[PDB]
C-alpha cells in the first residue's frame, strides 16, 4: 500500500488580501486562477512534477529532482514578475513558495513526513514573490542555477527539534 | 502636523482558507466580519487601544502600553480558541498576531517606521493562533504577563540589519 522515497517538496500560497478588508476581490481571485491554469499547473508540469493537493494550507507538490522543483518556483516566480508589472505594487498578485528535501512516506495520493512539514513552513516565511529553500536544497542545486540565494539563517518548525537553515532567492527587485 | 512617539503596535492577520482552493469567499468573509466586530474590535477598544488601519497585509492597532497590547491579544487568541472548539479544526478560523514596540510616527491616520513592519513580519511568521513579540516586548512584559513564551530565534526581517529575537506563546 504504502512506500518511503527521498522527495522535493514544493509548496505554494498566494501572499496578500488580507480577507480582513472584509472585501471580495473577485477581479484578484479570478485573475489567480488563471495564473494556477497557464502558469503554475503547466510549470510544474513541463517541469515532471506531480500536484499532491491544495488544501487550506496551499497547494503542495513533488518532483522526482530538486533541479525540477526549482527550475519549476523560478519559472513561475519570473514569470509573475513580469506579468503582473502593470499593476500597481500593493495590488499585485504573487505567490510564496518553499521547497525542501527527505525520506518522507507517499500513500494514497498523499504524502507525509518531517520533510513536508519543512517544505510548507519554508513557503509561509517566504517573502512574497520569492522562493525558500532548505540549506539541504540548496547544498544541490546552487551550481545548476544561475540565479543567487542568500543565507536566512536559522528557522525553529513546529514540533521538529533541529531548526533548518534556510536559502532565499528574491527577483531582480 | 507629525508626531513621534514610543508605542507598542500590534499587527493581526486570517490564517488559513488558501485561495488556491478557489471556494466560495463570501462565507468566510462573514464570519471573520463577524469576530472583527463582536470579538476584536471590543477587545481592542476596552484595552485602550486604537485600530489605525486595515488593508491587504491586515490591521494595524496601536496601544500606549506593551502589557495593554498584549492583553489584549492574549484575550483574542483564548476567545478565538473557545468560540472555535466546537467547529471542525479544518472549517475553523484564526489569527496570526505580532506585537512589537518602537519610536513610530503617527501621522494622519497612519503609522510609520521600522518597528511597524517588524510587527508585521511577526504576525506573518506566527503560527496560527498563537501570538509572536519581538524580545523588546518580551523583556518589559515577561514579569507582568504570566503567559509562557517559547525563544523562537532570531529573525531577519526584510530591509533591516539586525535579526531580532521572536518569542512565541501558543493557546493549549
Amino acid at each position: 500500500n504504502a512506500e518511503r522515497r527521498l522527495c522535493a517538496i514544493l509548496a505554494a500560497d498566494m501572499a496578500g488580501y488580507s480577507r480582513l478588508m472584509e472585501r471580495n476581490e473577485t477581479d484578484v481571485l479570478n485573475r489567480q486562477k488563471l495564473y494556477r491554469r497557464e502558469l503554475i499547473d503547466p510549470a510544474i508540469a513541463q517541469a515532471g512534477g506531480q500536484i499532491v493537493k491544495t488544501t487550506g494550507d496551499g497547494m503542495l507538490a513533488r518532483f522526482d529532482t530538486a533541479q525540477a522543483a526549482l527550475r519549476c518556483a523560478l519559472e513561475i516566480q519570473q514569470a509573475m514578475q513580469q506579468r503582473e508589472e502593470d499593476t500597481p505594487r500593493k495590488e499585485r498578485i504573487q505567490y510564496r513558495i518553499g521547497i525542501n528535501i527527505g525520506d518522507i512516506v507517499l500513500e494514497d495520493g498523499d504524502i507525509f513526513g518531517d520533510a513536508v512539514n519543512v517544505a510548507a513552513r519554508l513557503e509561509a516565511i517566504s517573502e512574497p514573490g520569492a522562493i525558500c529553500v532548505s540549506d539541504i536544497v540548496h547544498q544541490i542545486t546552487q551550481d545548476r542555477v544561475s540565479e543567487p540565494f542568500t543565507d536566512l539563517g536559522l528557522q525553529k518548525v513546529k514540533n521538529i527539534t533541529r531548526p533548518i537553515r534556510v536559502w532565499q532567492w528574491v527577483p531582480d527587485a
